[PDB]
């Protein structure tokens, strides 16, 4: 689980979206396993506006944050789930790390700000959902 506090938005996994999220719909892309919905309240995290490669991510599983290399935001194969069939993911960037379902929502952060959250994984790898070209999520 976890969410992204930017402005007057909450950034969640599509798949771990709520109903309220749902009611409050901004944007969302089943693609790329992002949802935006806005919030009456304004949040306090910064969204990083970069092409960083290296950053740390929390994972639950372990109650631990790791330093990572990650790759840049493609268009990846990823494997059926309880939530969506085999398909491509678009906007997934891809590091060496742990993660198991329940981490989805941890956050990728750098020098800079928020670059994503965990959405997919396996085999040793996690991959984010990129946050960075969601431009409008910097204002109104
Ligand atoms: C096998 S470890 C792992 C870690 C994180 C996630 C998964 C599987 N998965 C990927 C889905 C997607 N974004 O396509 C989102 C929901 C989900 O449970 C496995
Ligand atoms: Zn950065």
């Amino acid at each position: 689980s976890g969410a992204i506090y930017v402005g007057n938005y909450r950034v969640v996994n599509r798949h771990l979206a709520t109903h309220n999220d749902w009611a409050n719909l901004v944007w969302e892309d089943s693609s790329r396993d992002l949802l935006v919905s806005s919030t009456t309240a304004q949040g306090c995290d910064t969204i990083a506006r970069c092409d960083c490669q290296t950053g740390v991510y929390y994972c639950s599983s372990r109650r631990k944050h790791y330093p990572v290399s990650f790759s840049k935001p493609s268009l990846i194969f990823v494997e059926a789930s309880e939530y969506y069939p085999a398909r491509y993911q678009s906007h997934l960037m891809l590091a060496v790390g742990h993660s198991e379902p329940g981490d989805c929502g941890g956050i990728l952060r750098c020098q800079h700000g928020v670059v994503g959250i965990v959405s997919t994984g396996g085999n040793g790898l996690v991959g984010f959902a990129d946050v960075r070209d969601l431009l409008w999520l910097d204002e109104e």
